[PDB]
């Protein structure tokens, strides 16, 4: 039994940048009042972790990374009472505290509680449930889900159905959901319309199939790397672009083939050079543009405004723009319906002790998630 | 009596950047097919009509500026339908052809037949009505109305109410119509909301009149100036801050009394770093910042994407997203029914003759909109 101890478990430390993860014990420390330790099932393998190793994305460390997850609750601290212990979860990167100003706004998803912006790498009290070889390890976006359990706040966590194949709905806690909501909550992609998809990893086939779900009658998937096209095409893209086949820049080659403008683009890479591409190749009058992807810290692009003066749209999200507590259940059990599928973005299944594999697929270009399993 | 026939007239031509508008004999064509000739009878001062003169923004040389007008239909050439001579006029610097993808679309205006893009300086044809010395002489904006008569594309003229007074509702045709559409259409100014407008100008108090019009419950004027501030309180901004009052930037002191930033924000000036900082003061999770000032030629602002990837919207627009020909005379119709006001935008009246003075009123930083009488 393990309630109200300390677990001694695995986890997947990253002790310094653009090094391996080193999986070893680590000690997870109870739940406090209005926390969660859930011991993990699946974890997914997002471009954001690998931004974390790369220094693309800046955290404290040492840290446990890791935040699209699916697991069962351990047990539950004091006042807690959205789960119970043997509950299915999904942590949620994103919290939903439901008090902030941004939560209580019927558009508003990026919860004044995240641990995005300003990064602190702890628990919500400003302390840290993980230690290892004696020393504070980090957590990561409130969620820390590569090790075998975590702790996470309540306003950071989803009870879902059941039934559900955590092996598979764990994609619900970060790239599927970011992709499709992305598409159909923060363009609102309509029937009918042309849409651009730059990157075509796990995130940007979620916007396709996003795009596709919401009647887009054209969906162009752009990538540099070609052996990404066959399964955009499967989920829904109509044509695929590498901007390396062309001598002229991508942008006026979609404006081109859309006949003066896309309606939709979305940015699902993280580079500044394509966020002003996809940009520019929307419509300039009504178009729409979306950043999804994450560009290396501190630096800014550069852009002339009047892109935007005649009438373009220009706007980004995390999370797909969804309130994550509410939308996280209604998603798994829309997939439980049939309603859309998971199963294109899996290209891989391998234990958590392969995590470093799994992430050598991501860096080569050959998988596009790869789920680890605990 | 002139119906085709060339008709001299006085005209404002701008031979050089930053000289004096020469008020001289120029030579008006008659009207082509498709084309309407226009007696004007009062036109205002908006700041790009200046930025023709300091270079801000580019257009080919010698030119009759002049944008923001009304008059009386003089002739009408070949295959002209919608309008007749003796009918009041507003020349529409945004066409509206009606029939390419953005006059189709619900939500575009920036009709694709546009000069500001990539300005020629000519009529839809490619060629000029204006003879100056013997020389050919540019358009501006399908429109050039700094001249006793000029020549427009019927795309690029409305109609409007024969009792209307052409003296006020000149402003229909870009400061008011802007500013008022740019809060009530583009940004969609919410009941209850917090916004701050920089730049206080005729385009910006325009704003003001939207948001409040929007029931906005907090309206923050920002300007340098703040002889502008009164205006701006009595139609409707709740309280004006000056930069320059202040140790930190802007942004951050909107952000700290709005409580964490502002729902609508509006860039009414002109400046790359005021269009940043205007995106930076609205709410990071959900905020909207409209781009409405013309900025610098060829120039590039630098912004980090984080702004937006935590939820905010940027735009931009032109003639506030009114459709141009159907919008006018409705406009028109609204003021006659007295359901919005112009006179607060009119500090100063002056013969044509004195457009000089009325440029000098503007550089001072003295004049909202003087009128030009003819
Ligand atoms: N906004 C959010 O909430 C959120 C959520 C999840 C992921 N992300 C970010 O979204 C991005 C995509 O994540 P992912 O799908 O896991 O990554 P991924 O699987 O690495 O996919 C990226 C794709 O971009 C392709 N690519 C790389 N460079 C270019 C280029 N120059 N032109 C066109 N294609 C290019 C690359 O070949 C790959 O297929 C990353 O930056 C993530 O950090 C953001
Ligand atoms: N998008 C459109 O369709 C459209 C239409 C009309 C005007 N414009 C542009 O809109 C802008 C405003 O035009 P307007 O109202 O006629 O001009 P204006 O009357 O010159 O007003 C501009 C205001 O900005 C103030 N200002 C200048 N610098 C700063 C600063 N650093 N911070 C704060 N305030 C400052 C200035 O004191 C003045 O009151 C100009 O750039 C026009 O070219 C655009
Ligand atoms: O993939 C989701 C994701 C983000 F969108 C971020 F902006 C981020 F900083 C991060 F750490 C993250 F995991
Ligand atoms: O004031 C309206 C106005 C604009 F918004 C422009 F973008 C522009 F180029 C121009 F010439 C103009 F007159
Ligand atoms: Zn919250
Ligand atoms: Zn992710
Ligand atoms: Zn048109
Ligand atoms: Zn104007």
């Amino acid at each position: 039994s393990t309630a109200g101890k300390v677990i001694k478990c695995k986890a997947a430390v990253l002790w310094e940048e653009k090094k391996p993860f080193s999986i070893e014990e680590v000690e997870v420390a109870p739940p406090k009042a209005h926390e969660v330790r859930i011991k993990m099932v699946a974890t997914g393998i997002c471009r954001s972790d690998d931004h974390v190793v790369s220094g693309t994305l800046v955290t404290p460390l040492p840290v446990i990374a890791g935040h699209e997850a699916a697991g069962i609750v351990e047990s539950i601290g004091e006042g807690v009472t959205t789960v119970r212990p043997g509950d299915k979860v999904i942590p949620l990167f994103t919290p939903q505290c439901g008090k902030c100003r941004v939560c209580k706004h019927p558009e508003g998803n990026f919860c004044l509680k995240n641990d995005l912006s300003m990064p602190r790498g702890t628990m919500q009290d400003g302390t840290s449930r993980f230690t290892c070889r004696g020393k504070p390890i980090h957590h990561f976006l409130g969620t820390s889900t590569f090790s075998q359990y975590t702790v996470v706040d309540e306003i950071s966590v989803a009870k879902i159905d059941a039934a559900s194949p955590l092996e598979k709905v764990c994609l619900i806690g970060c790239g599927f959901s970011t992709g499709y909501g992305s598409a159909v909550k923060v363009a609102k992609v309509t029937q009918g319309s042309t849409c651009a998809v730059f990157g075509l990893g796990g995130v940007g086939l979620s916007v396709i199939m996003g795009c596709k779900a919401a009647g887009a009658a054209r969906i162009i998937g752009v990538d540099i790397n070609k052996d990404k096209f066959a399964k955009a095409k499967e989920v829904g893209a109509t044509e695929c672009v590498n901007p390396q086949d062309y001598k002229k820049p991508i942008q006026e080659v979609l404006t081109e083939m859309s006949n003066g403008g896309v309606d939709f683009s979305f940015e699902v890479i993280g580079r500044l050079d394509t966020m002003v591409t996809a940009l520019s190749c929307c419509q300039e009058a009504y178009g729409v543009s979306v950043i999804v992807g994450v560009p290396p810290d501190s630096q800014n692009l550069s852009m002339n405004p009047m892109l935007l003066l005649s009438g373009r749209t220009w706007k980004g999200a995390i999370f797909g723009g969804f309130k994550s507590k509410d939308s996280v259940p209604k998603l798994v059990a829309d997939f439980m319906a049939k309603k859309f599928a998971l199963d294109p973005l899996i290209t891989h299944v391998l234990p958590f002790e392969k995590i470093n594999e799994g992430f050598d697929l991501l860096r080569s270009g050959e998988s596009i998630r790869t789920i680890l399993t605990f």
